């Protein structure tokens, strides 16, 4: 059904990943994932025979509220990623650490300090970080999970835990990569932004975390093709900052439609007629040829560029459209949605949209957990 | 009623046109037009009384789906605009052919090419596209329509029949210019570019079409009050054309609502709250000046200035807004809306807010056929 | 429950002010306002043991309709703000004359001319509007009214009054000076102007209202957090055309949402996902300490910082949300919301729109007329 053009140049170590956070919620609430045949399979099993060696899991401080009513979006905590780890350690891939530092969802608006960190100082703020990073990775490793990777932050253009000044951000940045250093030298740090389509931004942001001197590894970028510019941008603002600053390069998150449809009746984020750019045809196969793509453009920054990562790969509906009321409630129950009502305290936007996916039809999975065929792009990658 | 201050420099040739395309699709589904008097009137009758010289009609490749369903928007093909054509050449009214060069809406976010040409490589694309417009043009003649210009795309603002190379973009246009060149060469080459209001954007895209080589007559913008910024930018960026690239200048879309109510029971593009330069009251008087202005800007520019169409002047009601699902029917039986579900497979767009017309609110015309007092701004341009 | 940041640079005099010109409309439709014990109180008594010392009214010429009834938002004449004035005088609190110069809202976008002023020439406007002011100012100074500061225009920026030429408005601006200048020495002259965080604009502006001749006093801000960039352009703009022009500066508008919730069933302004820079809470805690900040930052200016106005503070519901047709019947009957479908004829949005409160979440009182603990920020700035 689809068929995708050889990307020149990967090797055969490069990050080929997938961020199933939502797994275990989505688990929680009865969804099963099948494979091409119809058969039930581990989403995990489905993962590795496409070619996926990397999972990326995103660790809320504490995703849940004062009654432990959890706020959504897979109630991501330390518990569900050493699960994640554990499931994608056994099926042969390493693991990606995405610490938000916060209770919940961390953006360029909102980049919020968990409700333990809110009442700190700087200084101990600065501690809290360095000693859940650490004990967080620490009994990780002791569950025997192959991290190859931490992030410490995600997209954080401007803010982190609470603050805006860049200063008082690279400060924040170093104890998460002391703690990282300090529990292997063998786990590279990660620094995660966005925008890459505003001019000028990744050259800034490296020469303030180069002047402010932040040990990192990895420069990460998002770029969802409707959002973040032009494919050429992606590789020449990543080959700015590998290049002038010797560090690697990576893709964090990338998704692209395969549907104008909705599975579960919460709006999905795109396609939208007024602010996104749809180059490729809302189909499964326009879809594949992004995700080929955004592997060329990280592949044309050179051996720097590493890895792309898909972002939520199966977010599929927990239910189908109509039984809206029978969605609800296992949305609530298990955050099988994006936010829950419990996390109108925490993010703002949670009050007024909480619901289900906006995603499921930026999946790599039908609706019905059977894989779709753009699934199989992580092997054509390599072959055509 | 209405009244409108004169112009001065209109020439006796000053192109004063409307496109009417979606006359034959609303006619299908029963709308019926009528004299200032009272009485019935075919709309070419009452147009060529108001003054105007020029019909405007969008051709699209194949804007029907596989099963013969039309994509809506008027299903705008070469039958509809031969008619067109035939009905205003017996009207004393010359014709202009725009040719978005795809099976739907061309505009600078969707430049998705025809079908049948989405699967052909550039050389191909490059031959298809003039053999197209040479034929096409050709069958309008055998039918002795008088053709006066012919638009080689819609909006073409870095993009074309699936291109964002400017080189391949310019061979493609090249490609039809030569067509309208062998057939006459009495048909004027009209280029079609948007977004006046963006500095240097129009200085840019001249510069490309000289370095590259392409053979155009007349440089045309779009000019929607609404979005396209002050008059005064209008008459500097089409002037610096005119006179550095020694070419002719129009505008080619302009519009404006008279009211802000709705008549068919789609939502209305136009009056907005948020993204909208509203600068004339929505009134009848308020529409024939707007429009009044856009021909003032236009004959500002000199004798490189050569008209002003406004696109869509009656797109009236099929049925009122509370006969929607009457009005659903003819929408998508006969193309009277703006896009049918038909179109979800081109245009994701379409499945999404697929039903009638957004533009109704700034006819010419009133919502029951009869003439709107400011259909005259044509005429009394000159008498004042 | 609260508790904020002293400022430094805290006259005695500092204004710390309140637009309560909702206040008449809402009473008409028996809203009831309470102390903080639940006891029925005078809103401009809490006003006045909060730390108020000004209030701030907006005068449309006729915000009414033909048949008389009333445009909305608070169907403000100068009869209303008489009596607000008056009763601002009894509490102690000088008043703020904010002319529109127009029968409804006046902002960026939207600046009409008076029905009455709409068919007048140039000379008779500016004879118009001086007397309008001067007998407008006449009145309230015949019933006791202590007015400090006329506000010429609401956020003049690029029109007023119908002219979108810098010199017709600041010729404009001159007449309207004149008369408060011809009504006392005493009382300021202010003009208000909006978006600072555009670079370059108040600088612009403040040349060419000095290169015009224009006599003002205070270069006022509109400065909602939410939409109005940071709090170091306000500082930094303001202290320019105040130490560039030897003016004085001061924020005319500020507000923050307490709660994401809606008390009367109207869509509220912010807090809003999509497009906002809310780096506050959505809490009392975070309105109080946003209303300190642009304290603070009109404190950085120096002395020309002269106060601060809160808009809105008590835009309280008139109903719960689910009385909606109970609602409308109030909003459309006494203007207690921000328009009425009456409006419609002289404000587009307000067609699309009409209804009631959209500021009710960033009130210092809750939905049932009880203050709220944000409201003694007032009190707080100097105490800690
Ligand atoms: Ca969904
Ligand atoms: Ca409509
Ligand atoms: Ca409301």
């Amino acid at each position: 059904d689809i068929f995708v053009k050889r990307v020149d140049g990967l090797s055969k170590e490069f990050i080929k990943g997938v961020d199933v956070s939502s797994i275990i919620a989505l688990e929680d609430s009865g969804v099963k994932f099948y494979n091409a045949a119809g058969k039930k399979q581990d989403i995990f099993k489905t993962l590795k025979e496409a070619g996926i060696n990397y999972v990326r899991v995103r660790v809320w401080n504490d995703p849940y509220d004062a009654k432990g009513h959890g706020y959504g979006g897979g109630n991501n905590d330390l518990e569900k990623a050493i699960e994640i780890g554990k499931r994608a350690t056994a099926s042969g891939m390493k693991l990606l650490v995405d610490f938000h530092y916060s209770d919940f969802w961390a953006d360029p608006a909102k980049q919020r300090p968990p409700k333990a960190w809110a009442k700190l100082n700087f200084e101990a703020k600065k501690k809290a970080l360095y000693r859940f990073t650490k004990e967080s990775l620490k009994a990780m490793l002791k569950e025997k999970i192959q991290v190859g990777m931490v992030q410490i932050g995600n997209e954080t253009n401007g803010a982190f835990v609470g603050e805006t000044d860049w200063a008082k951000i690279c400060e924040l940045l170093n104890a998460g990569s002391r703690a990282v250093r300090e529990t292997s030298p063998n786990i590279l740090v990660v620094l995660h932004f966005t925008n890459p389509e505003t001019p000028g931004r990744y050259a800034s942001i490296a020469k303030t975390l180069a002047e402010h001197k932040v040990d990192y590894d990895v420069f990460a970028s998002s770029y969802y093709p409707f959002w973040h510019g032009t494919l050429a941008n992606l590789t020449s603002v990543l080959k700015y900052v590998a290049n002038t600053y010797l560090k690697k390069v990576m893709v964090a998150e990338t998704s692209y439609p395969y549907t104008t449809e909705d599975g579960d009746g919460h709006e999905n984020t795109a396609p939208k007629s007024s602010g996104q750019t749809l180059n490729y045809p809302i189909t499964v196969q326009g879809q594949a040829n992004a995700i080929r793509d955004v592997i060329q453009a990280v592949a044309a920054v050179g051996k720097p560029g590493i890895g792309v990562f898909y972002w939520e790969p199966a977010w599929i509906p927990v239910g189908p459209p109509e039984q809206l009321k029978q969605n609800e409630k296992k949305w609530e129950k298990y955050g099988s949605g994006w936010a829950s009502s419990f996390a109108a305290e925490y993010d703002p936007d949670a009050a007024m949209w909480h619901g289900g996916s906006a995603v499921d039809n930026q999946a790599l999975f039908d609706f019905n957990g059977r894989p779709l065929p753009s699934l199989n792009v992580f092997k054509y990658v390599d072959t055509g």
